[PDB]
């Protein structure tokens, strides 16, 4: 898929879902996080979160308010 846009943490955190920007799916909030900012929050690659059980990248989000 086409390279997706990035949003400042605040902006994805604070945020009501149907008020999130164009091309923003409020269930993959980690996909719009900046590198950094990704890096930041969950210590790993993109790949490797993404290889993680369900379980487990929810029980993250959640600890971080991405869920």
């Amino acid at each position: 898929p086409t390279k997706l846009e990035t949003f400042p943490l605040d902006v994805l955190v604070n945020t009501a879902a149907e008020d999130l920007p164009r091309g923003v799916d409020p269930s993959r909030k980690e996909n719009f996080l900046s590198d950094e900012d990704f890096k930041a929050v969950f210590g790993m690659t993109r790949s490797a979160f993404a290889n993680l059980p369900l379980w487990k990248q929810q029980n993250l989000k959640k600890e971080k308010g991405l869920f």
